[PDB]
């Protein structure tokens, strides 16, 4: 079974799922000096104001908050996307330590952690049909730094320590992932995949220029959580990132200049 160790790790995925290698992958590295300025490309629209928040589980390979998907309101749409596409869950991805943890880079540089806010294209009536087309999903990606606190994450750092083990979960109800987003909504744009197996190629990837700040504290309770069962001895959830991915013949487009 895939992991993030020596042995299952992402050098390792694609014995099992060959899309791996294939031209469409993520991350990637976001190049500030060629991403290409597109001002034809509409601002995102964001609304999470209806938005059901349900569970948070432990999944062994990170944690999942989950959310109602029925919420026709609870939707992204707008900027690179047609139509529109409903939250199923958030999640993240983060370090052994503050100075790596993100998915994407910028101009190489990491982040401690990345935060990503997955939605499927309503067009393909549900989440398990739309992984199936290039259009799919749209997963919203948004960087973690360390500095001041972000209010809007303490709910979730707090209720980490009940999940701790592979398989736990808690009832997680009224959060509002509004709490998890930067001021600015500019971001960069390019077609890509899932970063954890099956690795398919049916995303609209959009992260956001903005990262939020967190505290070093917040983020270090995410490094508290454990990859095995109850009843495994301790193996620290750390490292959940897969790497920058090559580029190929995609071009990454900024809603900014
Ligand atoms: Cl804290
Ligand atoms: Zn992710």
């Amino acid at each position: 079974h895939w992991g993030y160790g020596k042995h299952n790790g992402p050098e390792h995925w694609h014995k099992d799922f060959p899309i791996a290698k294939g031209e469409r992958q993520s991350p990637v590295d976001i190049d500030t000096h060629t991403a290409k300025y597109d001002p034809s490309l509409k601002p995102l629209s964001v609304s999470y104001d209806q938005a059901t928040s349900l569970r948070i589980l432990n999944n062994g390979h990170a944690f999942n908050v989950e959310f109602d998907d029925s919420q026709d309101k609870a939707v992204l749409k707008g900027g690179p996307l047609d139509g529109t596409y409903r939250l199923i869950q958030f999640h993240f991805h983060w370090g052994s330590h503050d100075g790596q943890g993100s998915e994407h880079t910028v101009d190489k540089k990491k982040y401690a952690a990345e935060l990503h806010l997955v939605h499927w294209n309503t067009k393909y009536g549900d989440f398990g049909k739309a992984v199936q087309q290039p259009d799919g999903l749209a997963v919203l990606g948004i960087f973690l730094k360390v500095g001041s606190a972000k209010p809007g994450l303490q709910k979730v750092v707090d209720v980490l320590d009940s999940i701790k083990t592979k398989g736990k979960s808690a009832d997680f109800t009224n959060f509002d992932p509004r709490g998890l987003l930067p001021e600015s909504l500019d971001y960069w744009t390019y077609p890509g995949s899932l970063t954890t197996p099956p690795l398919l190629e049916c995303v609209t990837w959009i992260v956001l220029k903005e990262p939020i700040s967190v505290s070093s504290e917040q983020v270090s309770k995410f490094r508290k959580l454990n990859f095995n069962g109850e009843g495994e001895p301790e193996e620290p959830m750390v490292d959940n990132w897969r790497p920058a991915q090559p580029l190929k013949q995609r071009q990454i487009k900024a809603s900014f200049k």
